[PDB]
């Protein structure tokens, strides 16, 4: 039945299951067979012709040169969560799987391949910090007191606290929020490189952003995909800062770079990037507000 086929390994013992065929070898060999479906076959089974469809294109997706660079980017679970993404939008569905699937998977290779421009762009800039140095110029630039924190507060936390309110622009509840939360993983040890750990502080920090998927621009744009944005800070903190490790000095600068640069979160990236700064720099007992100019030459986004 339908639900047996569903659990199979892959699309091929699914379609050899489903087209009463064991020479359907591989997931190209499935979607070619779409184009034989009589009819009304495909009509009675319109709803598992579509889970099959989805299921093959994927596959063949994660096969193609441009999918393997994108594996090699963001690794296989962040891959697989785009490659079905980008299937489902420009995929076709049943329709297109029986008329031109070479078309579908050609057209999607285009995209994952503006998808790996997007990223690969960021990365330069961003993974370039670490082969500059951050001490000296604008990388070092920093801001009057009086800009942030017009109290005149001495503690290092709360200055860390004021600059993060006053850059959000945040007030009553929520600069309470920001401001608990700071002194919250000044004090408690987790990990900031740690994407799951960093997912966790952010529903606390900007609760209720919305977790709507972006795709990857085709339209003359550079932002990355919501799931490649989220991919690459994965990597960046968990794969780029452990084989290159950094100064605890640069940490924080490491972090607000990977986080707004590559846009790792769907909302609220700045909020995320100044308060990782801020507990790098807190955990190295000090407290250097940056500059706007420092921010933009760390961050790279136009």
């Amino acid at each position: 039945g339908q639900a047996q086929r569903l659990q199979t390994s892959s699309s091929v013992e699914h379609g050899q299951m489903l087209f009463k065929d064991a020479n359907l070898k591989t997931p190209s060999d499935v979607l070619n067979a779409f184009a034989k479906l009589d009819s009304k076959m495909v009509k009675s089974h319109a709803a598992e012709l579509s889970q099959l469809a989805e299921r093959a294109m994927t596959e063949v997706m994660l096969e193609t040169d441009s999918g393997k660079n994108l594996k090699a980017l963001i690794g296989d679970d962040a891959v697989k969560s785009l490659a079905v993404r980008v299937v489902k939008d420009y995929g076709g569905g049943v329709a297109a799987a029986q008329k031109n699937p070479e078309v579908r998977i050609n057209q999607m290779q285009a995209v994952f391949d503006m998808e790996v421009m997007h990223l690969k762009a960021a990365q330069r800039h961003i993974e370039g910090l670490a082969s500059t140095d951050l001490n000296q110029g604008v990388y070092a630039e920093g801001l009057p007191e009086d800009a942030f924190n017009k109290a005149g507060v001495t503690n290092n936390v709360e200055r860390a606290a004021a600059w993060i309110i006053n850059a959000s622009n945040s007030k009553g509840n929520d600069a309470e929020n920001i401001t608990s939360l700071l002194k919250e993983y000044a004090t408690n040890g987790k990990d900031l490189l740690n994407m799951d750990n960093l997912k966790e502080l952010h529903a606390r920090l900007v609760p209720n952003v919305e977790r709507d998927y972006r795709g990857p621009n085709i339209s003359g744009g550079t932002l990355p995909s919501s799931i490649g944005g989220e991919g690459m800070l994965k990597q960046h903190i968990e794969g780029f800062l452990k084989e290159n490790p950094v100064a605890d000095k640069d940490l924080g600068k490491h972090l607000f770079a990977g986080v707004i640069g590559y846009h790792g979160f769907t909302d609220g990236n700045g909020r995320m990037g100044r308060m990782l700064y801020a507990i790098a720099e807190l955990r190295n007992d000090s407290f250097n507000p940056l500059a706007m100019n420092a921010e933009n030459s760390l961050h790279g986004i136009k």
